[PDB]
């Protein structure tokens, strides 16, 4: 019979096993002073929803257009209303059946009419430095050929189809093609051409690619220079000018430089070079280092370094794939201003424009192929694209066009050949071509634990036990004796760990001690440095940040996407708070006799010759003395005792007994640097003089009775409760005994560990911790100090359907001023439910208080929240801040802002001020209760109703990181006890 | 120190172990000519939260009464507004820690004025005969005492107090005590005086008490009589008249009747009887009948008998647990008109009213005490009342007055302890106390698996298997020998099985075939009759009814109180009509040939004299012949063949080939009943002559091509899709593949048979089967005939992230009146996702038109819905119903609605006829899609979006009751596999 199908040549194309047809060879992303033209801008832009209706109307011409609108480009045409994204991790969102795409496939016809002038003839090209998924190019009616890599560069020669004067670029991008089975990353699905489209004039006698060699001499200091340049593939005559250097020398030739100044992350030294033939020169920035692996480390300059990093996704909430230039510097300079000193392109190369920045700024790259197959691992691996023969030629030129981009940069100290690819024949021919390319970088690759095909030993949240044993040699060993030998001489990367998603990440302190105690752990990157989200404007006008599921996706997964160290508009979340101290490249210790502190210098390569020492005692008052200290500059792993000004000792010295008082010692820059200006904070340390006890009020004041209440001087108590009903005139709605919280992203993860597969939150809505009930037992005055009484109320705290339950006691005492509440657990019954024991996120109190809070004061630990593995940014202090910012901005609201570790917090309730002392708690403030912040899914869900949520907790559980990667450690942990906690409260005008 | 709480008085009162004190001695109901008041009418209520605020105003004296409002009595108080309504089915709604409540315990204080005249002095009581939970009564200011065991009756002597003209009586009723421990029935909770309150004068020399004796000797067909009675607890002189037999007697001398008719629940015989002191005279409906175990079976009057059975539970949906009368009285009419001849009163004593009509209408009762424990099972039965000797007296009473409340009804055939209250010492104490009272009657109790303290065993929801191995007494070993040897000489009950919610029940017949093949088997009681919907009306003013969760409960379970036969207002579920069927007590075999029919009587007493029988052949035209046959009466549990009029064959043999024609015969009742019309039908039969498979048509007809379009005949397909856009000018919008229908509440259920501990539907969901996703392959013309040609469209069907799939072929052909449709289904890969094969719901196509349907005709099984392991009920014939009564109002809506078994069917969309025709198929037709049905948690959530979703299933699961009990049987399941079938289509004007 006679075939009828439409579209079926378009389809059977987008079926490729092949790279693009019709490119120039893959070369290196180069400055070069020949002539170029940036096309975009405005185009106009055609959306059909599959290849067999997409039209066949000539449409490449440009001539009477029938349905183009304008449309930016660069862009990711789903952040521009045509469409929209959708977000997967895992998962693909079409059936999986290589090669073959879904009939739902957007076709995005794009077309722009632009002017070649003379100096474009008679050789030019046009480049591609991105489409997603599958292109293909006409230029005048002409075809040019088609790109697959959606994040790799593609150059078609235009010379004879390039006319003078006015020429016409059509091309048409498919969103899903065969190269879809192979771009499975955690993240937006987004189609576009979303980077430059460049016209570049190629004059005779030019220089088409270059490869710089800059090695470095440890020992003798020497570098080692070789600049090869070639022209259709050959190479050629060339001058490579050094200025800096006195050098003039042939490319092509290796010479030795008598003394060179290294590069590194912390120390980027980059000289100006140029290397020029007849028609063409081109700009180079050259870097002298050295990539070694030796005694199972990975050394740079002779030098093991320690990795800290973070994986790097390129997203922008408005643009998609389209991160500005100016976004991108400036998040540089915030990571440098966090500490971090080395990134991962997850999961493919990066804008060109990133190497230079990341030569200049300092920071060790882990520079990724654009190839991820996760989503055949569910089906065991069958039909992956990575062990079929068919998919050889497609991944290597992935690899290839990877690895001649970005060759010629410095910050690149390792090729790593994809994600989540699992094992097979064609990541080893990835391997081996570029072995055999550029040995100067080691391999990476983590999906193949075998390491057969790499250089360093590489895995994704290994727990920090897993690691002590890896970073003592003692792992267990691979089945293959040759291969165990090698591996154990690998150093050992965590290019994924402390996943940063929701409250936390907890665990990242046991994590850095084992990267500073075994020198074979080569450090980690977090996952990840950004959340994903999407800005959305709801019907008030009103912006949040929009996750998956919420672009009516079939299928999706959540707030998965929003998993990072900072938002998408790169504000800091607390994790990054946190993190930026646990890297800290000193560290600090302030001697309790605040004679001086104990300098470490932690850095690889420089001294602290960067840094100004500054010292100051703060108390109640305010700061009491203060100044900067002059030390010697301390070499890279040595270390000293830095003295004090005598004064500030004998400060500590007269303290009266039981004042706070806070010595506080900073490393600050002591010039602006190409990141940060001069007084930028990279380290700290504290020693802390406590305040004393807070004496309980003498129990001087009696209980006078009334039908219906009880009062004992300034608290009114319901005598059919026993709980408060007003504290000094502050209205108490409720009092009671706290177990839980409104689950963090965390908490709705499985802990791989143990019989018990749900969640911490489900755990804890099985057992009824959120709907907690109170049966009053008994209330009972007692006998205080002259006449005075104290009040004890015997409560049972239980759950519906549970037999376990906790004895709580509150007794009440006041001298008239003060108010004492002691308060004692005890568990009653075996705390087991569905066969496990319960586990509580709590020991505390929450007050519900009839008028609202407009300021919270402390003293404590802050700014920012902390828990009992988090929190090393918070530092010892006086805070105070609007309730507002209190809390923290989570895409998907969540148990969050507590300051742990407070001794003293004042609330301001209008005119007057509620003030909490006691042995160490934490503290936590909301305009809204627990049940709707567990219930609200996004940031508007939350409203205020006039009330104040007041939690002083005497125990709180750590947050961890369960939501992908080890939970709360042990020690973290929270099983069901008994308690007992004083404090004191106080209503003042 | 000096206590302070309030109203501990109260609450120590409400934790009390003991019965209520005070009340007279438990005694039988009896229609007394004692003076009697009912107290029954408009009473003033007042609520307060708990027993610490409920007030102390004096208020039991009528005088100036603060805060009440008119409340009818009898009631179920938050059916009226005062609260609400809250369901649980196993878990407490309160902590468990016996004998305390919770603070939260709605106290309702109930207060009626009423006048004694002189004829109830000087003797009179007060009669309660239902009080949830815990009441206090006072009368005129003074104390009668209290109340426990909320479905058990209570007298209070008021001699001395009552006063001559007006009377304030007082109660207060606690909604929880320490009685809900023992009270934790699956339903709603909901407190209230629910039952009546009546004034009886006691007259001296009057009758307190009567035991009726009627036992039935079946070999000499004698009566045996012996009634007592007795005033305070002594037996009396009294005279017992029996007109009807000729007798006077005196009380407490056992006689021999020489000849009675006894009593069965087929034959009801009760004879009018007295027993009269001086002072009061009784009067009695005696029952003749003795019951009795021999040779492992549960005989009465001699004969092994089969329960026919539903659990009753007391639930009205605006009214609570208050029933009306005529609704009892119409729903026992109900339940005889569907077969049923036995009731459980789950899990308590009905109200007294019950048990006469149940003597008159005629059922075997299971009266069950007012006792169940459940909610301490998932504490490991820890703190059990069941097993707590403190419990004793009050579990006891429990028992005491259940018995002797009911213990004349001859309806009455076995007491049962309880409901799901474990094992335990106070259980034996019941048991012992029972078997000492009444001899008479065998003790029923499922919890105690061992039997020890029982004369039947009973389990519930056992499956076809294990009660297979059970009737043939090879079930397994007690460990106990002596144990194992009482329980294999026991008979067998299934107290509750084929769970009826939603969609179902499957697997009926299956046990039906057990129970008549296995003497010891007795039959089973489905669970349950109706469901306990709640009316509730919402803004619209549109009523549905509501489960739990829908007024606000913390803790709740759903839609499982919905599970019933009938709905709240007892309009038949389809699961009633195929019970109906499954349980006739005839059976109707009609011979192929049509010359006549075998006809077993499946009664346990009566013949068939009650029966007419009646034939009718009917044909598509309509009746052909039909009339009356007379049968011999057949005895119980015999046989015979009767024959048709030679009329009836000879028709049959004349019957043109492909003509269909229906044969069907009927057992009527001859003449009006006590519970239904002459005409009724109990039992029918039918043989059916099937039409012949429609001739495909000749596919004379060609392809015409267009740009974007096909046109076969009829038919136009799009050129992009090759599905149908349009058949006869009818828009179609979707044609596609299904495998997958909107969960019922039996594929909610977890089948704990398997290592797969997933619901079907989240099976279902985990698979992608409910969002299929179809790409094209290839579309074809194919030569057919005479020019004419077929038209050929290749798909592969699959979801995304899955590798499995299916390849679906479409063949079209016609003559330009016929369509004809081959669809060939062929499976790709392994159907296996999270390591277990993954099942399908149906094998069909989806029709999604673009106009509204009417009406839908016919012919198959109906009139009502049928799938796999349902459908009994469901007839061949010819049927025709309006769109919306082709639904099922299930409280959640859900799969239902399919007419399996179907020839052929018409819609009519407006002006035209749509017609289907093929090999077997089943029939769906919706105003709106599987997504709305599946999305929609109550029935107005269904909104038509003006289209007709059209199912034709060539195969189907069936539905089983894994909601409660077994899944769906191995022969019902739908493993994925190749298909194959044929449709034909005609539309018209
Ligand atoms: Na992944
Ligand atoms: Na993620
Ligand atoms: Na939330
Ligand atoms: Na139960
Ligand atoms: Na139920
Ligand atoms: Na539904």
């Amino acid at each position: 019979g006679r075939s009828l199908e439409l579209g079926a040549a378009d389809i059977q194309d987008l079926e490729s096993f092949e790279a693009g047809r019709g490119a120039l060879p893959a070369r290196a992303y180069l400055q070069s002073d020949a002539p170029r033209l940036s096309l975009n801008g405005e185009w106009q832009f055609r959306l059909s929803p599959g290849s067999r209706v997409a039209p066949d109307d000539g449409w490449q011409l440009g001539e009477a257009l029938n349905g183009f609108e304008s449309l930016p480009v660069p862009s990711s045409w789903p952040m521009h209303g045509h469409g929209a994204p959708a977000y997967t991790n895992v998962q693909f969102p079409f059936a999986v059946e290589p090669p073959h795409v879904p009939e739902a496939n957007p076709i995005g016809d794009h077309l722009v009419v632009f002017e070649a002038g003379p100096e474009f003839f008679p050789h030019a090209l046009l480049r591609f430095d991105g489409i997603e998924s599958a292109g293909t190019v006409w230029l005048n009616g002409v075809e040019l050929g088609t790109t697959r890599g959606s994040r790799l560069a593609h150059e078609f020669d235009v010379s004879g189809i390039l006319e003078q004067g006015e020429n016409t670029l059509a091309v048409r991008v498919a969103q899903f093609s065969a190269a879809s089975y192979v771009e499975d990353q955690d993240m937006w699905w987004l189609p576009g051409i979303f980077r430059d489209v460049t016209l570049q004039a190629r004059p005779a006698a030019g220089i088409d690619d270059v490869f710089v060699h800059a090695g470095y001499d440890h020992i003798t200091g020497e570098g080692i220079l070789k600049v090869e340049a070639s022209r259709g593939g050959q190479a050629i005559d060339a001058v490579v000018r050094v200025p800096e250097l006195a050098l003039e020398l042939a490319a092509g030739t290796e010479v030795r430089v008598p003394a060179v100044e290294p590069w590194s992350a912390e120390v980027p030294k980059l000289y100006e070079a140029a290397v020029s033939a007849a028609g063409e020169s081109v700009a180079l920035q050259i870097g002298f280092r050295s990539i070694a692996i030796e005694d199972a480390q990975f050394k740079v300059n002779g030098r093991r370094i320690l990795l800290r990093g973070v994986n790097r996704h390129e997203h922008h909430p408005r643009l998609g794939r389209v991160v500005p230039r100016d976004v991108v510097e400036a998040e540089l300079r915030l990571m440098k201003q966090h500490n971090i000193n080395a990134i991962r392109t997850s999961h493919y190369p990066p804008h060109p424009q990133f190497l230079a920045l990341a030569d200049q700024l300092g920071f060790y790259v882990v520079l990724e192929c654009d190839l991820e197959t996760h989503g055949f691992e569910s089906a065991g691996w069958a039909q992956n694209p990575s062990d079929d023969p068919q998919w050889e030629d497609a991944l290597v030129d992935r690899m290839r066009r990877t690895v001649e981009r970005d060759k010629n940069h410095a910050s690149v100290v390792m090729w790593s050949l994809g994600n989540e690819a699992g094992t097979g024949r064609n990541l080893a021919a990835m391997s081996r071509w570029t072995k055999d390319r550029d040995p100067s970088r080691p391999i990476h690759y983590e999906g193949d634990w075998s390491s057969e095909h790499v250089d360093v030993y590489s895995r994704m949240y290994a727990s920090q036990a897993e690691t002590a044993l890896i970073g003592q040699g003692i792992e267990p060993a691979l089945n293959d004796a040759a291969l165990d030998a090698r591996r154990r001489a690998m150093p050992f990367v965590l290019c994924q760990y402390v996943h940063a998603m929701g409250n936390g990440p907890g665990g990242m302190s046991e994590y850095q001690a084992l990267f500073e105690k075994y020198p074979r752990l080569m450090g980690g990157f977090v996952w990840e440095w950004l959340e994903h989200g999407i800005t959305v404007s709801t019907a008030d006008g009103v912006d949040h940040y929009g996750y998956g599921g919420d672009f009516g996706e079939e299928v999706h997964d959540g707030n998965f996407v929003t998993d990072g160290l900072v938002d998408a508009d790169r504000r800091p979340r607390p994790g990054l708070l946190d993190f930026k101290k646990v890297i800290e490249p000193l560290r600090i210790d302030v001697a309790r006799d605040w004679t001086g502190f104990t300098l470490r210098n932690g850095q690889d390569f420089a001294d602290t010759s960067a840094f100004s020492f500054r010292y100051e005692v703060e108390a109640d008052g305010g700061a009491l003395d203060g100044g900067t200290v002059d030390v010697a500059p301390v070499a890279p792993q040595s270390e000293t005792v830095v003295e004090l000004p005598g004064s500030v000792a004998a400060l500590a010295a007269g303290l009266s007994d039981g004042r706070p008082a806070v010595l506080t010692v900073r490393a600050v820059l002591g010039a602006d640097s190409a990141w940060a200006d001069a007084g930028h904070e990279v380290a700290w340390g504290q020693s802390v003089r406590e305040p004393g006890a807070p004496v309980p009020p003498a129990p001087v004041e009696p209980v006078q009775v009334q039908d219906s209440e009880l009062t004992l001087g300034p608290v009114v108590f319901s005598r059919a409760t026993g709980m408060p009903t007003s504290i000094g005139g502050v209205p108490v709605e409720k009092l009671g005994l706290t177990l839980w919280w409104a689950p963090t992203d965390n908490d709705l993860g499985r802990e791989w560990g143990g019989a018990d597969e749900r969640p911490l939150a489900t755990q804890w809505k099985d057992a009824g911790l959120n709907r907690l009930h109170t049966r009053l037992l008994g209330i009972s005055a007692n006998p205080g100090q002259d006449g005075g009484e104290t009040l004890t109320v015997r409560t049972r705290v239980s759950a519906a359907d549970k037999q376990y339950g906790v004895l709580v006691d509150y007794t009440w005492s006041t001298d008239g001023e003060t108010v004492g509440l002691r308060t004692q657990v005890r568990r009653d019954g075996t705390w087991v439910n569905r066969g496990f024991e319960v586990e509580w996120a709590r020991i505390g109190l929450e007050f519900v208080l009839g008028e609202e809070t407009e300021l919270v004061s402390w003293f404590g630990q802050g700014p920012h929240q902390s828990y009992p593995d988090t929190g090393q940014g918070a530092r010892a202090g006086w805070f105070s801040l609007p309730l507002a910012k209190m809390d923290v901005e989570y895409v998907r609201p969540q148990e969050c802002g507590a300051r742990s570790g407070s001794r003293s917090a004042a609330l301001q309730l209008g005119g007057r001020t509620l003030e909490i002392c006691g042995d160490p708690f934490a503290l936590t403030v909301r305009p809204y209760s627990q049940d709707v912040l567990d219930a609200a899914a996004h940031r508007p869900d939350l409203k205020a109703d006039g009330r104040t949520y007041l939690y002083v907790d005497h125990a709180l559980r750590g947050v961890g990181t369960a939501a992908c990667g080890p939970g709360v450690l042990e020690q973290y942990r929270l099983k069901p006890r008994d308690a007992d906690f004083i404090l004191t409260l106080k209503v003042r005008s």
